[PDB]
């Protein structure tokens, strides 16, 4: 069987908490009053919800309402408990209310989000460093609180650019970290899935989020969205291997005694590790620095144990100007 793994940091944060902190199956949902909100317009669909802008008629606040499609009680309880545990944490979306009427609806703080397809193409070198640092504050916080996001991606990072305001949203896939637990690998968007998910290594941890973050950083500095563009989950690992190289991949598989799907055998092939420089062009060079590439290299690792922690990432030279300015 596969060799076990433990998070390097925040390993036992939940084991030290009272049971109720992480035992979300026992959680009793506190329902607010549905009549306090009126929907204004549809914002879009998720996997298991439709999202609206609304008004709290009680206080004239703009809010966001996520009306749940049918999902198991325990999955709703998990997201609620996590949002409550993290509330007040840096750049974590605030869950403001939970209502019903027999469908449950989560009510969030509204972020005046700048279009992800527009905003990203205006960002300067400084902006990317600044917003990356803001995401790292949210990830260090949630990790320190015993929670993996497991769905870090551009769509789940709301930025009100005028106010330099960022929030990490959509904690619907997040889970509590418990050492030894075998997690579901069927999480995250294709392009952002960590190698652990793609090879079916279940004993993963907070470090998953750091891979996803590295994918975001690469797509921003190189202006290549998505960065790792797979055709499916199998081809996704191939796309990663054509950049990181196959030697390190097979080293990771050996170290954890992972059983690789036989399918993969015929498709991974043999690939050198590429230098980052092949992704730099006249369009993106203003975003790309030695610091950026050093930081990126230390997030995008097969071996989850070798990736930077959120807290370590915050100390990287890439952020020195940002840290001084704050
Ligand atoms: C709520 C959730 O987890 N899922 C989700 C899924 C789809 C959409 C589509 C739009 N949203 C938004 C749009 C904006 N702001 C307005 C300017 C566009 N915000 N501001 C704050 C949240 C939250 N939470 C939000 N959500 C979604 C959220």
């Amino acid at each position: 069987g596969p060799v076990p793994s433990r998070a390097r940091v925040y390993t036992d944060v939940n084991t030290h908490r009272p049971r109720e902190y992480w035992d979300y199956e026992s959680h009793v949902v506190e329902w607010g009053n549905q009549d306090d909100y009126q929907l204004v317009r549809k914002l879009g669909r998720g996997k298991y919800s439709e999202v609206f802008e609304a008004i709290n008629i009680t206080n004239n606040e703009k809010v966001v309402v996520k009306i749940l499609k049918p999902v198991k009680k325990k999955k709703i309880k998990r997201e609620i408990k996590i949002l409550e545990n993290l509330r007040g944490g840096p750049n974590i979306i605030t869950l403001a209310d939970i209502v019903k009427d027999r469908t449950p609806a989560l009510v969030f703080e509204h972020v005046n989000n700048t279009d992800f397809k527009q905003l990203y193409q205006t960002l300067t070198d400084y902006d990317i460093r600044f917003y990356m640092y803001e995401i790292l504050k949210a990830l260090d916080y949630c990790h320190s609180m015993g929670i993996m996001h497991r769905d870090v991606k551009p769509h789940n990072v709301m930025i009100d650019h005028e106010h330099r305001k960022l929030r990490l949203i959509d904690w619907g896939l997040a889970e509590f970290y418990h050492p030894g637990q075998e997690y579901n690998v069927r999480v995250a968007s294709r392009y952002f899935k960590g190698p652990e998910l793609l090879v079916d290594y279940q004993m993963y941890d907070y470090s998953l989020d750091m891979w996803s973050l590295g994918c975001m950083l690469a797509s921003m500095i190189f202006r290549k969205e998505p960065f790792f563009h797979g055709h499916d989950n199998y081809d996704q690992l191939v796309r990663i291997a054509k950049v990181l190289g196959t030697e390190d991949l097979y080293d990771y598989i050996d170290k954890y005694n992972i059983e690789l799907d036989p399918r993969f055998n015929d498709i991974l092939g043999r690939h050198s590790r590429k230098r980052w420089e092949r992704f730099v062009h006249s369009e993106n060079q203003h975003l790309v620095s030695p610091e950026a590439l050093d930081f990126l290299d230390k997030l995008l690792r097969y071996d989850h144990q070798s990736r930077l922690t959120a807290r370590e990432a915050m100390e990287h030279p890439y952020f020195y100007t940002v840290v001084k300015d704050q």
